[PDB]
RNA sequence: AGCUCUUUCUCGAUUCUGUGGGUGGUGGUGCAUGGCCGUUCUUAGUUGGUGGAGCGAUUUGUCUGGUUAAUUCCGAUAACG
């Protein structure tokens, strides 16, 4: 937003810095140009924080504006984000999908699997390709978490962000149900969160 | 074989004559058919419902790979059941 009470904090930017967020891939494609701030002395590009913000508020105000929190479907694939989307779908009440997909799931009235979502939020539009081509059939709008190397296609509100390594995919769904639930009304601004990342983040099997 | 011929007793309305119409047939057609059997074919093969691809005949599901006597399983997965 244009206001202050929505801006970027710097206890943020840190959380964002060591997460490693602003990291991006080596291959640019000419959609994702606008959020790239320069690409470093090794063939590596940065992502722009204050872009990253803008597009997850926006993201968060699209969610903000569907009345039944439950169909606002949230998807992951990769083993990265499975945790991450079932703890944001618990955060706020969503419903997620972590796993294979087992095509048509929007598109089946047999199949016990058939929901009708009025939102698709979904990790890495180049894993869960599936979800997107589905929900072109069925007038379903899409948010995505993107790379620097992720192609827009399907997408509505890409978010750019590091979407390779684990505490930065983590560190976006925390940041996302933060935002959702402070603009709802309940967990008001002023205050520090209960919730710490790192029960979204992998867990990356442990000792 | 009263089959027929010579001869002339016996039976009693059951027949006999003619016209229609039936009846029977190890007669014809298995290239008009039912049923049964044999064989393709002793192997692992077949099919639709909703969804996806194609203008369409069609295709996916019914599979790269491992396994099994086996489309038997494990799995992979635009398919699900
Ligand atoms: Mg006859
Ligand atoms: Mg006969
Ligand atoms: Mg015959
Ligand atoms: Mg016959
Ligand atoms: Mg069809
Ligand atoms: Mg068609
Ligand atoms: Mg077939
Ligand atoms: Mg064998
Ligand atoms: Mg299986």
């Amino acid at each position: 937003g244009a206001l202050d009470v929505l801006q970027m904090k710097e206890e943020d930017v840190l959380k964002f810095l060591a997460a490693g967020t602003h990291l991006g891939g080596t291959n640019l494609d000419f959609q994702m140009e606008q959020y790239i701030y320069k690409r470093k002395s090794d063939g590596i590009y940065i992502i722009n924080l204050k872009r990253t913000w803008e597009k997850l508020l926006l993201a968060a105000r699209a969610i903000v504006a569907i009345e039944n929190p439950a169909d606002v479907s949230v998807i992951s694939s990769r083993n990265t984000g499975q945790r991450a989307v079932l703890k944001f779908a618990a955060a706020t009440g969503a419903t997620p999908i972590a796993g294979r997909f087992t095509p048509g799931t929007f598109t089946n009235q047999i199949q016990a699997a058939f929901r009708e979502p009025r939102l698709l939020v979904v990790t890495d539009p180049r894993a869960d390709h599936q979800p997107l081509t589905e929900a072109s059939y069925v007038n379903l709008p899409t948010i995505a978490l993107c790379n620097t190397d992720s192609p827009l296609r399907y997408v509505d509100i890409a978010i750019p962000c590091n979407n390779k390594g684990a505490h930065s995919v983590g560190l976006m769904w925390w940041m996302l149900a933060r935002e959702v639930l402070r603009m709802r009304g309940t967990i008001s601004r002023e205050h520090p969160w209960e919730v710490m990342p790192d029960l979204y983040f992998y867990r990356d099997p442990e000792e």
